[PDB]
């Protein structure tokens, strides 16, 4: 639900920024 | 790293599809 | 904040699915 | 269409960066 | 620019759906 | 597969940051 979406979004977003900078 | 990115992407993607259908 | 994020995510997600199918 | 996709993407992207930094 | 964004989005979106279903 | 996903993600992510800053 909303919790899983918000939590998963933040984790993914941080990992994605890391990939963009690699 | 790559593992965290791939894993987090799949979790987020599934949650996002769930949100779009809600 | 959280409201804008959730709302914008749903709008984007729906538009993105539309683009993928075009 | 393309307009909605581009507009919604920018709004979402800005909100997502905000969430990542929160 | 806009072309690269639109093109890259579609490619990514299709690949992402593929990952979600794997 | 995984290669296409990772490559397409990085390209999209960079283009998306560019759009957010435009």
């Amino acid at each position: 639900g909303i919790g899983k979406f918000l939590h998963s979004a933040k984790k993914f977003g941080k990992a994605f920024v890391g990939e963009i900078m690699n």
